[PDB]
This record gives structure tokens, C-alpha cells and sequence, in this order.
């Protein structure tokens, strides 16, 4: 059961989306995966650490960069700590351990077993890690700031309490019956034909067509469709992918061999994606939901089982040629019958698998077996150091072999959990590209989120957003969440749903605030007074008293601070919202803020953000901080999520607005002040000086790469400290934003150069080229995020912006001179495309 069916209603609640619906399936993968999933479930609650689990400790093997050393001068570092309004400083050695540091305490206070948690933070410093591991404290270095810690006791893991569970030789061929829209788009006596390709990671195996015929709402053919494959030469994820043409409108895919390794049989009527106008949505094994308004296709199967010597020197180095070569360059087929010839020799080179197996003749079975065996002197592999790049790689669409993306995985599972939460949100991504729902990737995140708090936390999110906005692959989210949600234990089963409900009002206010100040650019006062209001009327007797928020796991908010809650001036119409914080240990009276967003699609933006942080971690591999500000961002729902308010920073535009604000005109001197009444001191000042030259630098690099350069003043902004950034991702041409105003700062106005601008070129550069070692990496992860990212995007000529970018084949020098030159636009055209964007309001 009686309970065991509000569970239920309350798992589909929090998902948005209920997984024992039937009314979207044409058999039982789903459901067979929701099963499959309990023991990996099952599996990883049944040995998990309970109170390392509740504690979630957040924490990195990496080293401690260059910078930070030199923050510490004394091989020393200073932690206050707190009892009840009682107060002492420590000083601690840096390869201290919390457990350790209690003997050095439990020497003070008086003259059983505690615990050391964050002031303000549900985040705490336990297990035998040192000090210089926990990321709050690598944290609190390099922004300059104290460390404050009090002692309570453990939380509870009767706390985490899981519920308990309750569970032939023929040519391939397929009759093609015919299609039926209801309603007609475009009604003039146009022309139809149906494509049906077979797939294997868009490689294509063979194809057929139909005679064309009159597009009227109904079209039967009734042929048989003989291909020239055979049935035993079909491999397991072989999709046959259908399209209607006259060009393409809609699509839609039936995995050949099901997920029992069974040849797929019968009579199949489905309900076909529209296009709109590459993608990973053009990949998925799902039907449209939408049964009254779709495009539809009936087709039928009656087609059982299953499941050296020495080269030479000019050959050695094509291939050497070949593996060197980047992911996006492709192969000749002289290059993949190479790869394939000299399989064995190819094995020695990790960098080679992706190119090598997509030198598989993957239509032929006798192959795909000589590949299995290949992939069993796997010595090199297993035991070679992780590379993401190359893993990525072999997670992408390119692969849909089982057995091959499983390997990439095994790679994985060696990541600590650090690093799971860099690639997390593309990992989860990645999923799109699997064929089948349940899934070694699948299984490896469900594992790592029942691990660790805040994985398992992110984790929903990320499945959440894909979930609420995406038809094509909720389904498959859905399924593997429940099987999430079914482990993470009680304690997050309500930390979840405080957040969701918390989030579900006030995007009802958001949207509700829109409706209301039309377009004009001015918010009227009838506005607030009602976005007021409702804040009144929502607190009341309806809201949570507090919630985590879902961008900072760690803090709890609490009330809202409604006075200072507003709307924004935007085309849109954003929320901007403070709370205070619930947890009264907390250091300030500095509120939480949120912005609210309906109008861009956010999931973009969250996206280019983890790219961001990755490139900063690959900063951390020279010792080199950028001081990026990758703000927290969360997509929620449809063109709608939240944004972390970054205090005390204002909009590039605006510093212009203050002097002046005018019809649009600009001046050189203006930054560079707004910075001196902000810096109480004047050693300060050259400081937020020295912090801007780091953020615009890194900043101008990163945003050339994922060719994102050109913006408006408005969507840039500076801290009253010094730290650039870019905001706004959803949203004569410029390599990037780098102005007059930017430059004055540097000491240099238009056409010189200084002892401050020197720097600046110095690290540009330095930067530049630190990324073009991990190139690769990044020329998956921006191909990926693309195509699970994007609108669509030309499978050559979009995702290929990258390797032009970070100048690809070329030498540190030859490299550097093109940066250097990218650098020499901006002097060239300053303000002339900023002068731009408004003349355009009329061009
Ligand atoms: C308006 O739409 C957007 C989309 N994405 C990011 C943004 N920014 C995110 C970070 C941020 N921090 C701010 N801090 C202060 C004091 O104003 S304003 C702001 C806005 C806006």
C-alpha cells in the first residue's frame, strides 16, 4: 504494497516523469532495465561507509599548485574553531589530518568521539585524508580567507535509511507498410519517399529506399525492403533507422537486435520525430509520445539467437601518422584498411583505438569476432595511464559496440571522485550516444552517486534537466534516476524534495512576472509591487523553511529577503532573489542570491561552464591559476533554471552607463577608476589590476576556443575585485572581447605596450598553448557538447571551428604567431563591433 505505492508517486514527483508508463513503449527495454539496475544499486548501498557517506568528504589527490605554496610561507596554515560563542586559533601543520588535529584539541578546552564541520556549510573535514587535500581549504587560500570550523556531532546514518526493495543466411529485409499523418503541414501536391538505412555509430551498412508517391495523409506501399545484409552479419546495436524525405521531416529508429540478443520481429507501428530547422536526438531508439499530432509508420519482421612478422619503416610511420593525428580528422580508407592490417601493432598504441575501431568493418561478423579477440590481449590498454580525451573518445557516436565502449569505461572507474564530477555532466551526456538503456556508463554513474553525496546530488540534477525538457531520451534518464533515487537513501530523498518543490514555485513566478511587463524596456512599479506580493504569498504557510541550493550543495538557504528581491531590466524578464542563510553558524549576514531565468535554453549555458572549469583544472597542470568565474547555473525545466548571483560584480556595459550611459559611446579611463573607489587601498588596487589581467587573459583564450569571442559589453562583467568574466552563454567580426577600456588598465592605450600589458601577452599565450596539450580532450568534449548541446550543428563544419582554433598540426611558434595576431584585431577594430550591436537595432 500500500506504502510501496506512494514511494512510487513520490520517486515520479520528484523525477517529472513517471517510469511504469507503458503508453510509450513498443516492448519491455525500460522495464527490463528499471530491473536490471537493482543490484548495481543494491550492490553499491550495501558497502558504502555510512558516516563517510553522510559527510560526503570533498576532497582531491592532486597536488597543491605553484601559487598556493607561495601563499604558505611558514609549512604551516591557521584554523580558528568554535564550541558555543568560544573561539580558538590552531596552528597546524599542512599534512595534518583532521582525526589527528582533535589530539592536538583534545588537549585545550577542559582542564566519546566528535566531529569538524564548516561554519555555515553542511560540509565537513573528516577521514584520513591531510588538510592541503580538502578542496574548502584549497579553496579558502586562494581567494585569501580565514578557516572556520565547529565541533558537533556526526550526523546520524539511520539518517540514510533505504527502503526496502520489492523486485540465418538470408539477406535482411523488412516490409515497409506504408505511413499516415493526421494533418498536413504545407497541403500543395508535393512528393514522398522513405529511407532505411541500417546503423552502426553512423556508419552506415546498407540502405534502401521507396518509390516516391503522393504525400497525401495516408501512404501505403507495402514492399518488401531486401538489403544486402545478412542476418548473421547484423551486429548488436545495429539500428534501423527510418526517414521521410521530399527534404527530411521525420525519423525514427528500431534497434535490430533487442537487448536479449534476439533478432527483432513482428509488426511495429511508430510514432516519428519531427525535424526542426550532427545530433545526438537523431540517434534515439524512443517513439514520439505525441500519438494525436505525429507522423506514424507501420512496417513488419519475419526474419532467433546468437551472442607475428615485422613491418617495415615507410609503413610504421603512416601509421605513426595516422595515430598522431587528432579525433575529428578522418580517415582515408588507405588509412583504415592500415589501421586494420596491422591490428596488432596498432594495439601498442592507446591513442590508436578510436581511429582503429572505426576501421572495423563492423557489417561483416567475422570481423567483429577477430575485433573481440583483439580486445582480449588487452595488456597494453589495462595497464596504460587514464587519458579522458582518448576514453571520451570511445564513448562518442562513433561507437556502439558493447564491448568497445566498455573498455572506456573500465578506464573510468579509476577516476576519483574529483574527477567524476569534472566530467560528470558530459558523461551524463554520453549517454545519448549509448544503444541500449541499460549500460556499463549508465551503471558507472548510478554507482558513483550512491558513492558520493555530491555526485549523487549533481547527478540528479543533470538527469533532471534532460528529463523536463527532452522527449528523446527521458525515458532512459527517468529509469536510470529512479534506480538512483531508490539508493541514495531518505536523507537526500528529502533534501530533493525540499529543493523540488522550492523550484517548481518559483518558476511559476517567474514565468507569471512575463506575462505582466510586456516587452518595454522599463519594469513598472505595478511590477514589483506584485513579484513582492506573491513572495509574501508564497513564505506564508506553503514553502520550506530552508533547502540546499542545487548549484552549492553545501548551503542551506532560508527565508527569502524579499525587500531585496526584484525583476531584472532584461528583454526577459529574470528573477532576481535573495535568501538567508538557514544555517545559523554562518559567518555573515551575506545573503544567498538566485537569479530565475525563462527564455534562453540553460542547458547550453551549463555546459560551456563545466567545459570552462575543465580548462582551469588543465590550468592547474602548469600551476597556473586564470581566476575564471564559472559561476553556478542549474537548467530545471523548459528554456528555464537558475543562476548562483556572483556578489559584488557589475556589467562592463554599465561602468560605462555610470560616466556616461549614453546612446552608446565609449570611453578608455572609466574602467580603471571604477576600480580605484573600489580599492580601499592602493597596494589593492594594482592587485585587482593584477587579478583583471589574469581573468581577462584567460577569459579572452578560453572563449576564442569554443569560439564564443565576440559578445556584447553587457554580457561581460568585473567583480568590485578585479575578476572578469563572462555571463549569458545562452544568448566585421571580433576573435574576442578585448577593448580600448581593457587595455588602459594594462597602461597602454591603443597602439603601445607597457610593463602590465607584457604580462598580459605572456600568459595569453602561455595558456594557449597549455591547452593545445591536451588538445584532443578538448576536441571531443566541444564535438560532444555540440551534439548533445546544440540546436543542430553541420557534422563537418561546426564542430570543426575547433581545430582551426586551437591550430591544429602546427608548432609552438607557428601557434603563438596566430594567437599573437588574434590579438592585433582588437587593436586593429577596438570599438567597432562594440559601437555595433545597437546601430543594428534597425540592420
Ligand atoms: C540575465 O541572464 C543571465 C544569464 N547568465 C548569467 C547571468 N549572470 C550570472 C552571474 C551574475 N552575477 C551578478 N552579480 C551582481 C552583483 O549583479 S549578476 C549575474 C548575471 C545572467
Amino acid at each position: 504494497s500500500e506504502e510501496s505505492q506512494a514511494f512510487q508517486r513520490q520517486l515520479t514527483a520528484l523525477i517529472g516523469y513517471d517510469v511504469t508508463d507503458v503508453s510509450n513503449v513498443h516492448d519491455d527495454e525500460l522495464e527490463f532495465t528499471r530491473r536490471g539496475l537493482v543490484t548495481p544499486r543494491m550492490a553499491e548501498v550495501a558497502s558504502r561507509d555510512p558516516k563517510l557517506y553522510a559527510m560526503h568528504p570533498w576532497v582531491t589527490s592532486k597536488p597543491l599548485p605553484e601559487y598556493l605554496w607561495k601563499k604558505i610561507a611558514n609549512n604551516c596554515i591557521f584554523i580558528v574553531i568554535h564550541r558555543s560563542t568560544t573561539s580558538q586559533t590552531i596552528k597546524v601543520s599542512p599534512d595534518d589530518t583532521p582525526g589527528a588535529i582533535l589530539q592536538s584539541f583534545f588537549t585545550k578546552m577542559a582542564k566519546q568521539d566528535f566531529v569538524l564541520r564548516v561554519c555555515g556549510r553542511d560540509e565537513y573535514l573528516v577521514g584520513e585524508t591531510p588538510i592541503k587535500n580538502f578542496q574548502w581549504v584549497r579553496h579558502c587560500l586562494k581567494n585569501g580567507e580565514e578557516i572556520h570550523v565547529v565541533l558537533d556531532t556526526p550526523p546520524d546514518p539511520a539518517l540514510d535509511e533505504v527502503r526496502k526493495e520489492e523486485w540465418c543466411d538470408r539477406k535482411f529485409r523488412v516490409k515497409i507498410r506504408g505511413i499516415d499523418i493526421p494533418v498536413l503541414p504545407r497541403n500543395t501536391d508535393l512528393t514522398v519517399f522513405v529511407e532505411a538505412n541500417i546503423q552502426h555509430g553512423q556508419q552506415v551498412l546498407c540502405q534502401r529506399r521507396t518509390s516516391p508517391k503522393p504525400f497525401t495523409e495516408e501512404v501505403l506501399w507495402n514492399v518488401w525492403l531486401e538489403f544486402s545484409i545478412k542476418i548473421k552479419d547484423l551486429p548488436k546495436g545495429a539500428l534501423l533507422n527510418l526517414q521521410i524525405y521530399c527534404r527530411l521531416l521525420y525519423y525514427v529508429n528500431l534497434l535490430l537486435i533487442d537487448h536479449r540478443f534476439l533478432l527483432r520481429r513482428g509488426e511495429y507501428v511508430l510514432h516519428m520525430w519531427q525535424i526542426s530547422g550532427f545530433n545526438a536526438d537523431k540517434l534515439t531508439s524512443a517513439t514520439n509520445p505525441d500519438k494525436e499530432n505525429s507522423m506514424s509508420i507501420s512496417i513488419l519482421l519475419d526474419n532467433h539467437p546468437i551472442a607475428r612478422a615485422e613491418m617495415p619503416n615507410q609503413l610504421r610511420k603512416q601509421l605513426e601518422a595516422i595515430i598522431a593525428t587528432d579525433p575529428l580528422n578522418p580517415l582515408t580508407a588507405e588509412d583504415k584498411e592500415l589501421l586494420w592490417h596491422f591490428r596488432y601493432e596498432s594495439l601498442k598504441h592507446p591513442k590508436a583505438y578510436p581511429k582503429l575501431f572505426s576501421s572495423v568493418k563492423w557489417g561483416q561478423q567475422e570481423i567483429v569476432a577477430k575485433t573481440y579477440q583483439l580486445l582480449a590481449r588487452r595488456e597494453v590498454w589495462d595497464q596504460s595511464a587514464l587519458d579522458v580525451g582518448l576514453t571520451m573518445q570511445l564513448l562518442d557516436c562513433n561507437f556502439s559496440d558493447e564491448n568497445v565502449r566498455a573498455i572506456a569505461v573500465q578506464k573510468l572507474e579509476s577516476l576519483e571522485d574529483d574527477d567524476v564530477l569534472h566530467y560528470l555532466l558530459q558523461l551524463v551526456q554520453a549517454v545519448k550516444f549509448e544503444p541500449y538503456h541499460d549500460s556499463a556508463l549508465a551503471r558507472f554513474l548510478l554507482k558513483r552517486g550512491l558513492r558520493n553525496k555530491r555526485i549523487g546530488h549533481f547527478l540528479f540534477w543533470f538527469l533532471r534537466s534532460e528529463i523536463a525538457q527532452s522527449r528523446h531520451y527521458q525515458q532512459r534518464f527517468a529509469v536510470i534516476l529512479e534506480a538512483y533515487l531508490r539508493g541514495c537513501g531518505t536523507a537526500m530523498l528529502h533534501d530533493f524534495t525540499q529543493q523540488v518543490q522550492v523550484i517548481e514555485m518559483l518558476q511559476k513566478v517567474t514565468l507569471d512576472i512575463k506575462s505582466l511587463s510586456a516587452e518595454k524596456y522599463d519594469v513598472s512599479s505595478q511590477v514589483i509591487s506584485q513579484l513582492k506580493q506573491k513572495l509574501e504569498n508564497l513564505q506564508n504557510s506553503q514553502l520550506p523553511e530552508s533547502f540546499r541550493v542545487p548549484y552549492d550543495p553545501g548551503l542551506k538557504a532560508g527565508a527569502l529577503a524579499i525587500e531585496k528581491c526584484k525583476v531584472m531590466a532584461s528583454k526577459k524578464k529574470p528573477l532576481w532573489l535573495e535568501f538567508k542563510c538557514a544555517d545559523p553558524t554562518a559567518l555573515s549576514n551575506e545573503t544567498i542570491g538566485i537569479i530565475f531565468k525563462h527564455g534562453d535554453d540553460l542547458r547550453q549555458d551549463m555546459l560551456i561552464l563545466q567545459i570552462l572549469r575543465i580548462m582551469e583544472s588543465i590550468w592547474e597542470t602548469e600551476s597556473l591559476d586564470l581566476c575564471l568565474l564559472p559561476y553556478g547555473c542549474i537548467s530545471t525545466g523548459d528554456k528555464i533554471g537558475m543562476i548562483e548571483i556572483v556578489k559584488d560584480a557589475t556589467t562592463i556595459a554599465k561602468i560605462q552607463q555610470s560616466t556616461v550611459g549614453n546612446t552608446g559611446a565609449f570611453k578608455d579611463e572609466v574602467l580603471n577608476h571604477w576600480l580605484k573607489e573600489k580599492s580601499p587601498t592602493e597596494e589593492k588596487f594594482q592587485a585587482a589590476v593584477e587579478r583583471f589581467v589574469y581573468s581577462c587573459a584567460g577569459y579572452c583564450v578560453a572563449t576564442f576556443v569554443l569560439g564564443i569571442g565576440d559578445r556584447h559589453n553587457d554580457n561581460i562583467m568585473i567583480t568590485e575585485t578585479g575578476n572578469l568574466f563572462h555571463i549569458d552563454f545562452g544568448h566585421e567580426r571580433v576573435p574576442f572581447v578585448l577593448t580600448p577600456d581593457f587595455l588602459f588598465v594594462m597602461g597602454t592605450s591603443g597602439k603601445k605596450t607597457s610593463p602590465h600589458f607584457q604580462k598580459f601577452q605572456d600568459i595569453c599565450v602561455k595558456a594557449y598553448l597549455a591547452l593545445r596539450h591536451h588538445t584532443n580532450l578538448l576536441i571531443i568534449l566541444f564535438s560532444m557538447m555540440l551534439m548533445t548541446g546544440m540546436p543542430q550543428l553541420t557534422s563537418k563544419e561546426d564542430i570543426e571551428y575547433i581545430r582551426d582554433a586551437l591550430t591544429v598540426g602546427k608548432n609552438e611558434e607557428d601557434a603563438k604567431k596566430y594567437f599573437l595576431d588574434q590579438i592585433e584585431v582588437c587593436r586593429d577594430k577596438g570599438w567597432t563591433v562594440q559601437f555595433n550591436w545597437f546601430l543594428h537595432l534597425v540592420l
